[PDB]
């Protein structure tokens, strides 16, 4: 309540500038209370940003077991858009947070930590669907699953957070999902 | 000379501490120099660091340019491997200069400038051999070549550096190399 005004507040001002410029008393300002009644509901401008991370991450990961749920009917290639689509839409829409997210990996234990746990839970179910491509005999069966998923999940953590952020070098933002759609699926499906 | 002292001093500290825990005094007494004598040869700690990071970047770009120069007599599979190889064990054999250079992207234009300037120049590479692979009708017109090689690119970047610094989630060091060749050759190959 004054707790979704302080993250609405940092989400706000991290797309002006980055947490390092940005003081407690701007969030509690913001959010229209007081610097001490701000502490009541977080112990740091540093714990903002993992909440706020903590529920972009979360809004991908529950997507994502949406579609495992409710698979749509479609060949291999518009598949694997849905599922990468998923974190394009997610995160794209959410800039400003997965900037200073990925930013505070170096800094902060709790949030590499947060990155690391979904990394390892989104690889682990590209795997899974790999091996079952493999079990079916759709896919050929190349490099050991878990290797190939993890180098695809990796490749898109860097390609979209470098397009949403217009780094050069970067490919564009309205060009980004069907390059990495390509490259998972030649590789997942070539021999 | 003491310049040599000072940047061997700064790669042999690296090994051990980030360089936010390495002073200025720290690098002076490793070279055999004063405080005032280290200010001779370099204005601050970064500037060291931004001068091994130069030496390694340029030392890959050297090597990509030898093989240009000398192409091997291999499939295109062996080809590929070949100039991953040049980044694998060019930055593999400077893992704590790679890992505080990718660090300092973050804190210094010079750093960030550095290794734009480079990704811009590999990625115009890899999209002028992939356009002769199309040329020859070696390769099918799949995505534009630029936009390929810039994913290419930055999934190598990513996922090479994760490996040298065993990052959760990253490929085995003894696997890298084989696993980001499948996917150059099955992206740049596959219709
Ligand atoms: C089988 C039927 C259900 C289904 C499953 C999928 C899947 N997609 C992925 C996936 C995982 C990670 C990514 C991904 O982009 N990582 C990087 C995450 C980031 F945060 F770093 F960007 C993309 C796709 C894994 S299974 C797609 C469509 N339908
Ligand atoms: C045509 C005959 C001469 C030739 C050329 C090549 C080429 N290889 C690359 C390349 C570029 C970047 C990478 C690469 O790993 N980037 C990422 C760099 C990093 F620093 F981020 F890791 C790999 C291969 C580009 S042309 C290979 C063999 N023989």
């Amino acid at each position: 309540d004054r707790e979704l005004a302080i993250l609405a507040t940092a989400e706000n001002l991290l797309e002006d500038r980055p947490l390092a410029d940005i003081s407690v008393d701007d969030l509690a300002k913001g959010a229209g209370i007081s610097r001490p009644t701000f502490y009541f509901y977080f112990p740091s401008k540093e714990a903002v940003l993992l909440t706020l991370l903590d529920r972009v991450v979360n809004q991908a990961d529950m997507a994502l077991q949406t579609l495992a749920e409710n698979p749509a009917d479609t060949d291999r290639e518009n598949m694997w858009r849905t599922g990468i689509n998923v974190f394009f839409e997610t995160f794209g829409s959410h800039k400003a947070v997965t900037r200073a997210g990925q930013a505070a990996r170096a800094t902060s234990v709790e949030v590499a930590e947060l990155w690391s746990t979904f990394m390892q839970k989104w690889i682990a179910y590209t795997a899974a669907v790999i091996d079952a491509e493999r079990d079916r005999g759709a896919a050929p069966r190349t490099l050991p699953a878990h290797e190939l998923a993890t180098a695809l999940n990796l490749m898109n953590e860097r390609t979209l957070f470098a397009s949403f952020a217009g780094e050069q070098p970067s490919v564009p933002e309205a060009r980004v999902l069907d390059t990495l759609v390509h490259i998972w699926v030649t590789s997942i499906y070539g021999e």
